């Protein structure tokens, strides 16, 4: 349910056993999110914590669209990092090709030409600015969730 900044990718990748590939980094993120809880922690800031680490995120401007509408949006778009959480897909490829793996349906859609990134998913995407050890109040929230 998120895209990773360069910084968050590096912090996640530092703890990996396998090689530091895009797919392995996102797989580690997805495993973390399975055990983490969400905190609406400040204006424009969402934290996800498992009581040991915390992913700090900011909202992204996205739009709910049908797959067909998304296909129109991505006409002629070049190679992007494309993320589809429900398919466990994080791939450097062209969006039109990527969308062959996305079944018809309504999805939150985000694309950014400066960062060359695309997200399609059922949950609204956030952008993770860092991944770091959890602070005391985040740990307390986790314990009492």
């Amino acid at each position: 349910m998120m895209l990773l900044t360069r910084h968050a990718k590096e912090r996640i990748a530092k703890r990996l056993a396998k090689k530091r590939s895009l797919s392995h980094i996102y797989s580690s993120l997805w495993a973390f999110l399975e055990r983490a809880v969400r905190i609406e922690i400040a204006e424009g800031v969402v934290a996800f914590t498992d009581g040991r680490k915390t992913l700090v995120c900011v909202p992204l401007d996205c739009e709910r669209l049908s797959r067909g509408e998304i296909l129109e949006k991505v006409r002629g778009v070049g190679v992007y990092e494309c993320i589809f959480p429900e398919g466990r897909l994080a791939k450097l490829t062209r969006p039109e090709k990527f969308l062959e793996s996305v079944p018809p349906g309504e999805y939150y859609f985000y694309m950014n030409d400066e960062k060359k990134v695309l997200y399609v998913g059922k949950r609204r995407p956030l952008l993770a600015i860092t991944f770091r050890p959890a602070k005391r109040d985040e740990r307390l929230f986790y314990i009492w969730a």
